[PDB]
DNA sequence: ACCTGTGACAAATTGCCCTCA
DNA sequence: TCTGAGGGCAATTTGTCACAG
DNA sequence: GACGGTAATT
DNA sequence: GTAATTACCG
């Protein structure tokens, strides 16, 4: 049974923009940190490859490009911004990377919490769908069901959706339908929704879900 | 003015392949 | 030989906007 | 490369 | 021969 990720709701609801590969590495960082500290973490190529069913080559490529793409990225807890890394990554040994996560982020990871096993998300491809599945997990019940109403503006400002998704039909076509379909096809969750409106504008989305 | 969907195009990401220390 | 660090790819998804309703 | 089984040194 | 201990190939 796969590693059980837990995280403060403050991270689930933080504002940031990360890719799938970056979020994948971040889950392992959160696991290492939580089992305790100083903030220095490590990643092995071959273990990453085995965890996510990748080749060693493509694992290496994903880690390397994720790592150089962290530079300049920031995290916002609502309203305080932090950088993820305070030193570049570096490799002491072949197939091994050592990273220095901002230790000031530690209390935000481990505190009103969200939890899910890593097997639930490791087949999701779209990072916004990972964000949505995390935000739904935050409200999940022991038995595996839940219901929550999310505001559209808060979704856009938390997941940092691109500007053209401020037009609602593109929001529907390229974000909502795709990420719900991904969740329904790639996780053990079964998800439905309905739109809440005020005048002509749609203001919230109401999600209901159960477990298979 | 506002709202909805679709058709097109561009830009980015995916799982691939090959090569060599 | 097994790893992994590079160099590429075509097919697919994601981001953007004109247009008709 | 790095490692590890193999042959080849002394 | 054995048994300790180094260079090379896949
Ligand atoms: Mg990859």
């Amino acid at each position: 049974n796969s590693p059980r990720i837990v995280q403060s709701n403050d991270l689930t609801e933080a504002a940031y923009s990360l890719s799938r590969d970056q979020k994948r590495m971040l889950y392992l960082f959160v696991d290492q940190i939580r089992k305790s500290h100083d903030g220095i973490c490590e990643i092995h190529v071959a273990k990453y490859a085995e965890i996510f069913g990748l080749t060693s080559a493509e694992a290496s490529k994903d880690i390397r490009q994720a790592l150089k793409s962290f530079a300049g990225k920031e995290v916002v807890f609502y309203y305080e911004s932090f950088p993820w890394f305070i030193k570049p990554a570096h490799s002491p040994s072949r197939g091994l990377y050592s990273v220095h996560i901002n230790p000031y982020l530690i209390p935000f990871f481990i505190g009103r919490f969200t939890q899910f096993r890593l097997s639930e998300t490791k087949e999701i491809t779209n990072p916004y769908a990972m964000r949505l599945y995390e935000s739904l997990c935050q409200y999940r019940k022991p038995d595996g069901s839940g219901i929550v109403s999310l505001k559209i503006d808060w979704i856009i400002e938390r997941y940092q959706l691109p500007q053209s998704y401020q037009r609602m039909p593109d929001f529907r076509r390229r974000f909502l339908q795709v990420c719900v379909n991904e969740i329904n096809s790639r996780t053990p969750m079964r998800l439905s929704y309905i739109e809440k409106k005020k005048g002509r504008q749609t203001t919230h989305i109401v999600f209901s879900f159960r477990d298979i």
